[PDB]
Order: C-alpha cells, then sequence, then structure tokens
C-alpha cells in the first residue's frame, strides 16, 4: 500500500546518515534530529534537508541567522534519540559549542556545516529547507552513525 | 575553505546509501547511481535526489512517464560504480525487469519504488528533483552497500 507506516518502513530500507540542526536563542539551545539531509551543491555550497510542517520546533529555528548542523557520529545512537525527544532536555549529556553567530555544534561528530536559509519549498506533509554552508569541519577519527530500518547502525566492511 | 574540493571531502563524510535510477526507452535501458535519496513526503508520497546539473543522461530520463528506483545492497558495489561510468554498459551484470510503463528494477534489491517527476527546484549546481512514488514493495530484508568518503561499505 501507499500508506504512512508501509511508506515509512520502506523509506527505512534505505539508510543514510543523522544530523542535528541546533541554535542558541538567548543561551538556550533548542535543536532536533533529522534523516533527511542531502549534500547538494559545490558552487555554490548548499545542502538541504526536509522538516515536518508540523514540527513546533522549526518555527523557533527558522527566523534565526545561522544554524549549525552536525552529523552524528556512530556512539550518539542514544543521541539522536535524545534530540527527537518530544519533552525532555534533548541535549542531555552532550558536550555542545555555541558559536558567536548562534549556531550550536555537537562536539565529538564527524563534521560540523554552519549553515543559512536560502530557500523554503513546500514538498508534501514536508518542507525542504535548502541551506548555504559558510563554515565546515571536518573531525576524521569519528565514523558517522547510519539510521537504517528505525535502527541505528555503524559501518563494518 | 570553501572550495569545491574541501566541500568534495566534507560532504564525502556524510554515508549514504546508493540507489539506481532506471527506465527504458525504445528497447535500451538508461539510468544512473545516485546516493542523494531522501523520503520527504507520506501523505502524498513524495521522495527526491539531487541531479548534476550538467548532466547528459539526466535529460534522457527526466521527461519519461515513470522512472525505477532500486536501492542497492551490499553485493552492488560494482552496481554501483557500473552505474556511474560515463561509458560502456551501464547495465552490465544485473539482471533487471522493466515494466510497460518504462520504469526499469533491479533485482535483489530490498525495495523498489517507481515514481514521476513533480517538481524541479534549482539548487546551485545541482536541481533537487521531488518525485511522486506510484507503487512500492518491499522484497527481502537485503542489506544495504553505504557510500561514504569514496568507498562502498556494508553495515556491521
Ligand atoms: C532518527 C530520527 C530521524 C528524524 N528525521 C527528521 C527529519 O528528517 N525531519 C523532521 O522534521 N523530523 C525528523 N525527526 C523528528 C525530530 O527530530 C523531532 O522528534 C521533532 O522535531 C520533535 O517534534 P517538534 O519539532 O514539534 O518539537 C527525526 C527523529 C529521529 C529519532
Ligand atoms: C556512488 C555514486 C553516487 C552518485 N550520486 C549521484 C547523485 O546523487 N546525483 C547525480 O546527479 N550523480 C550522481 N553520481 C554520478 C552518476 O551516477 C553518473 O556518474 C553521472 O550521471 C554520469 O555523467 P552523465 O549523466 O553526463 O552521463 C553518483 C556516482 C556514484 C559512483
Amino acid at each position: 500500500d501507499l500508506s504512512p507506516t508501509s511508506l515509512r518502513e520502506a523509506f527505512g530500507h534505505f539508510p543514510s546518515g543523522v544530523i542535528a540542526i541546533a541554535a542558541e536563542v538567548d543561551g538556550t539551545r533548542v535543536g532536533l534530529a533529522a534523516s533527511t539531509f542531502v549534500p547538494v551543491s559545490l558552487e555554490p555550497p548548499l545542502v538541504a534537508f526536509a522538516v515536518q510542517n508540523s514540527s513546533t520546533t522549526w518555527p523557533k529555528l527558522k527566523d534565526l541567522p545561522s544554524l549549525g548542523i552536525s552529523v552524528l557520529g556512530e556512539a550518539h545512537d542514544t543521541a539522536a534519540r535524545t534530540l527527537a525527544a518530544k519533552t525532555g532536555d534533548r541535549f542531555a549529556g552532550l558536550e555542545t559549542e555555541s558559536r558567536d553567530s548562534g549556531a550550536v555544534f555537537i562536539n565529538g561528530t564527524s563534521v560540523w556545516l554552519e549553515s543559512a536559509i536560502e530557500q523554503l519549498v513546500p514538498a508534501g506533509d514536508h518542507t525542504i529547507v535548502v541551506l548555504r554552508v559558510s563554515d565546515i569541519v571536518i573531525n576524521e577519527a569519528v565514523p558517522p552513525i547510519v539510521f537504517h530500518r528505525s535502527a541505528f547502525r555503524k559501518l563494518g566492511a
């Protein structure tokens, strides 16, 4: 069928990394997890992800000047679920860095990308958010987590 | 450093699966490998990927009625490379099925997703292609290939 649960299950067979998208307002960290990160363009540098239109967190991020994207590492399985929590501290047991731009990054992750919204494209029950990348940090020693079939896996062979 | 080479390096640290996007035109299969597949919407059912604007294959696919997407499995490292090859038979070595709609699928993959173009969103040197899913089949729980840092990896 093309029902939401059946679609969700089928989509889950396609593996992908997971990001934290986060920023700080008045010293308070605001963020969410997304499995829909896409590296889009090199010139100019663009990325994208898809946000649920019903999100109550996204309205608190979308007007901020800069957002931090962190590609979660293979030990951040609990962190990924925690960043998705409806209630509770989404940054529990995490170490983070807040840049002067307000972008927030998670320490110990594979990649940090500082980003700014370029376009918002309505897409069914989500919105595709296209962002410009303004800064990059790579941590070569941290392999990434992979979200697949509802679970969090590490790369092997 | 925000040069193309620096971005390629950084972007390569993001792991993702690889899909075959394929169709048959006048008896000849046409396709490419993409690692930028993302699920977009459940209601209505939408997915997307990012296509290079300079692609010479995409113009052969973009006006077709229906495209086949197959998620590549861990045995398909060779298949992914071949489906990306700038010359030669991109389907060499593969078992495929072609539907009456023209959509083409790879046998031995976990999921077959049939779809048609919904929107084309310019995005720098790529275009984000939003597709409306018309049919989806889970064939079996075949473990996927993962593209990461220019290598084809399996899940541990
Ligand atoms: C592994 C995983 C991947 C997720 N991917 C997305 C996503 O790509 N887009 C999205 O809007 N929410 C995604 N979520 C949901 C959020 O992270 C979070 O649960 C949601 O934003 C919370 O509701 P709120 O924004 O109304 O506070 C994901 C959650 C998990 C656990
Ligand atoms: C693992 C892998 C992932 C790829 N992902 C994409 C992609 O997401 N988008 C894209 O336009 N090309 C992608 N390519 C490139 C194509 O598969 C192919 O090499 C290209 O379309 C060939 O050039 P042509 O379209 O001018 O024939 C990928 C190639 C490989 C090996």
